[PDB]
């Protein structure tokens, strides 16, 4: 009866991923105080990570609760579909907001005269776009399909749901869908943290006014800081795993695959958790929350 021990962690973390995620939607929905625009992109991951509680976690769940997918060969590949889709979609949200902040840091001027509201929405589509594109057709277009005749066994099993890659793409759709929009973002996210250390160097002057703003301004963007950080340690061990294989299967256990893989779906509920270092959000929390 191991079975029922399980599923309430299981329950649990969804519910922690959910409550957090529409939590976070809602206290930007209502505030207007909160409606800024880097907190548009905020809003974007919201999304992402509460499709991954709604269904990419329930499904995976049962996959590993039983043992054996159960919900046919079609949602199999959906599943994993979504799954896909939702960590393409965040990590190059990520790389967004990096540039955004870059951008918006570098040339305030510029910035305000062409990073509007109805133009960031189309950013974040386009995100949407390319990450579909990138991670969902190359599925139902079959391209990860293996010609081994192990691979060949899984496929033709409904209660198989393995995402048994051949090498090809292995290496391809990582790079494209994580390290590519990973590098990208950690390189500017370096060249973001010297800019605003260099601001708050040639501060020796200012004033109450001026230092308190960017006592606000340096104070976000450590929360964004944050999150771009303990992103990156939920599902880069992953992705390392990922590409061990392609140079040396059977180096590392199966068990501990679907574990680094778990650590990346942990990523989902602790952004909720992280806005609570804002003032703003942690008062906007409570209201909703009844207290
Ligand atoms: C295997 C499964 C149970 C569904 N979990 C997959 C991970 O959540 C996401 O893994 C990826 C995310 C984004 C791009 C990717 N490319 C490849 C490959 N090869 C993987 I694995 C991968």
């Amino acid at each position: 009866q191991w079975e029922a021990g399980m599923s309430l962690l299981m329950a649990l973390v969804v519910l922690l991923i959910v409550a957090g995620n529409v939590l976070v939607i809602a206290a930007i929905g209502s505030t207007q105080r909160l409606q800024t625009l880097t907190n548009l992109f905020i809003t974007s991951l919201a999304c992402a990570d509460l499709v991954v509680g709604l269904l990419v976690v329930p499904f995976g769940a049962t996959l590993v609760v039983r043992g054996t997918w159960l919900w046919g060969s079609f949602l199999c590949e959906l599943w994993t579909s979504l799954d896909v889709l939702c960590v393409t979609a965040s990590i190059e949200t990520l790389c967004v907001i990096a540039i955004d902040r870059y951008l918006a840091i570098t040339s305030p001027f510029r910035y305000q005269s062409l990073m509007t509201r109805a133009r960031a929405k189309v950013i974040i589509c386009t995100v949407w776009a390319i990450s579909a594109l990138v991670s969902f057709l190359p599925i139902m277009m079959h391209w990860w399909r293996d010609e081994d005749p192990q691979a060949l066994k899984c496929y033709q099993d409904p209660g198989c749901c393995d995402f048994v890659t051949n090498r090809a793409y292995a290496i391809a759709s990582s790079i494209i869908s994580f390290y590519i929009p990973l590098l990208i973002m950690i390189f500017v996210a370096l060249r973001v943290y010297r800019e605003a250390k260099e601001q708050i160097r040639k501060i020796d002057r200012a004033s109450k006014r001026k230092r308190v703003m960017l006592m606000r301004e340096h104070k976000a963007l450590k929360t964004l800081g944050i999150i771009m950080g303990v992103f990156t340690l939920c599902w880069l061990p992953f992705f390392l795993v990922n590409i061990v294989n392609v140079f040396n299967r059977d180096l590392v256990p199966d068990w501990l695959f679907v574990a680094f893989n778990w650590l990346g779906y942990a990523n989902s509920a602790m952004n909720p958790i992280i806005y609570c270092r804002s003032p703003d959000f942690r008062k906007a929390f409570k209201r909703l929350l009844a207290f």
